[PDB]
């Protein structure tokens, strides 16, 4: 077809109530509405800043966006509370939407102490907001205790963006959301948090790697779950691991030289999420990140047609400043992209024809 690439800002620093906006999360409701979530930052900083989780909705495929509404409101007055780094997760079977995020008080990620008590202001808590009405109203839950099987895990945070629901195998229906934890030795590890009962209970899998950070997972054509991670040890590339199970454990972590990265968040999705297992279309992956190894710039989309082995097609969508980016498959066959150009958060829409390879 004919190449399509358009973009418009959803939030710009200083307008609509907050001096700074950051951290994109994007998803599509079962009704087909597009939901964009991000941080509203009063002091322009990460947790423990008294941040708010915000949301904008589009009912016409991303063309027009409704007003900025608050999902979780931070408290700028003492007792200070903050809510940051959103990640959406839609249970396509039940139609339920989840929005995972941090619940901070006195500490952020690096400073969190061990503990699980919601009342303890020294721990960085894990929260989930649940909606059964398409993202209109939300019910909140602190699940730190449920996802901390090892008392030595002193900190954690859901990787911002969008999680997944498995379609194949013995664990089909399973909701997976990635987290980064800091263990007793001070090591940064990746871990899958999942639910087999459509969100009633959440539990952690086995932690993997060292030098890990914000990480994402995708279900491959054979049902294997590929983990793609930001490298906190700064190799200049993305780290990768694979899981063949559901009681999540991942194999060894290796550096992927095909994916340069300056130690920043990225997104990896299935181009055709509904394709049947083993089919050619099920092997197609899209990846968005900053390709520069020296700075957060040169935002590009890469495409693989072999479950992530090779990435023969790539195109730059933002030559300049580009930090965090997330992708989702829209029902019209195109792709939504929420990203950070340095001025707040911007929404972009593109199709495969635009990519050039196919
Ligand atoms: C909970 C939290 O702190 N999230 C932040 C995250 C984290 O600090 C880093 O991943 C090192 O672990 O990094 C950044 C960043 O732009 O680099 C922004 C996130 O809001």
């Amino acid at each position: 077809g004919e190449p399509l690439y358009t973009e418009q800002d959803l939030a710009v620093n200083g307008r609509e109530g907050f001096p700074n906006y950051r951290i994109p999360a994007l998803t599509v409701t079962p009704d087909g509405d597009l939901l964009a979530s991000y941080d509203g930052r009063p002091t322009g900083i990460d947790a423990p800043g008294p941040n708010s989780i915000l949301q904008r909705r589009s009912t016409d495929g991303g063309r027009t966006w409704g007003e900025q509404q608050v999902v979780s409101a931070g408290q700028t007055t003492a007792p200070i509370k903050g809510f940051s780094d959103p990640s959406y997760l839609v249970d396509r079977e039940t139609g339920t939407i989840f929005n995972f995020h941090v619940y901070s008080q006195r500490q952020g990620f690096a400073g969190s102490r061990p503990g699980t008590d919601p009342a303890d202001p020294n721990v960085l808590h894990a929260n989930v907001a649940t909606s059964t009405d398409g993202g209109l109203t939300w019910s909140h839950r602190t699940i730190t205790a449920d996802i901390t099987p090892d008392p030595g895990w002193r900190s954690r945070f859901a990787a911002s963006g969008e999680g997944i629901q498995l379609r194949y195998g013995p664990h089909a229906g399973r909701l997976i959301q990635q987290y980064t934890i800091i263990n007793a030795a001070g090591a940064f590890q990746a871990v899958s948090v999942y639910s087999d009962d459509h969100g009633r209970t959440w539990r952690a899998g086995e932690a993997v790697g060292v030098g890990m950070d914000e990480n994402k997972t995708v279900e491959l054509s054979d049902g294997r779950v590929l983990l793609n991670s930001r490298d906190s040890a700064r190799s200049g590339y993305r780290k990768v691991a694979v899981s063949t199970d559901g009681g999540h454990s991942y194999g060894p972590v290796t550096i992927d030289r095909d994916l340069p990265d300056p130690t920043n968040n990225a997104s990896i999705i299935r181009a055709f999420p509904d394709a049947p297992a083993g089919s050619a279309r099920a092997k197609v992956l899209l990846f968005s990140n900053a390709a520069s190894q020296t700075s957060r710039s040169q935002g590009t989309i890469r495409m693989s047609c072999d479950d992530g082995q090779t990435w023969p097609v790539s195109k730059v969508f933002q030559p300049g400043s580009m930090s965090y980016s997330t992708l989702t498959a829209l029902p019209d066959g195109t792709y939504g992209l929420l990203y950070e150009p340095g001025t707040g958060i911007r929404y972009a829409n593109f199709n495969l024809a635009w990519l050039g390879g196919i």
